[PDB]
């Protein structure tokens, strides 16, 4: 719950292939705008994978955590293989930033 350390983990983790900035520009990957609430593979832009287009679950706070600790195992098929998170606060914090970052 530290948008501060959450941002740090973001600039070095997700900023790589993301934007998480409203009215931004999805680069080397889709955006996470108003993510918390939309169904998997629902963002119009990047060619989402069938697994994400399967619409099995919806992005949320906790859902993102399990997804942040194993993005692949959560929705097998999703195009994203880099590195999951280690500690919980890393996910919560990281998610705290993804919230205020995808809200602005
Ligand atoms: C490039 C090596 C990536 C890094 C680093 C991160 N992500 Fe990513 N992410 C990437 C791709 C190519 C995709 C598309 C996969 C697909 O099925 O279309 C994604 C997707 C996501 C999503 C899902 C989008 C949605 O369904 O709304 C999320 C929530 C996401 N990525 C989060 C995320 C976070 C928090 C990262 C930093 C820890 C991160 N990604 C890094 C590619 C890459």
């Amino acid at each position: 719950g530290d948008v501060e350390k959450g941002k740090k983990i973001f600039v070095q983790k997700c900023a790589q292939c993301h934007t998480v900035e409203k009215g931004g520009k999805h680069k080397t990957g889709p955006n996470l705008h108003g993510l918390f609430g939309r169904k998997t593979g629902q963002a119009p832009g990047f060619t989402y994978t069938d697994a994400n287009k399967n619409k099995g679950i919806t992005w949320k706070e906790e859902t993102l955590m399990e997804y942040l600790e194993n993005p692949k195992k959560y929705i097998p098929g999703t195009k994203m293989i880099f590195a999951g998170i280690k500690k919980k606060t890393e996910r919560e914090d990281l998610i705290a930033y993804l919230k205020k970052a995808t809200n602005e």
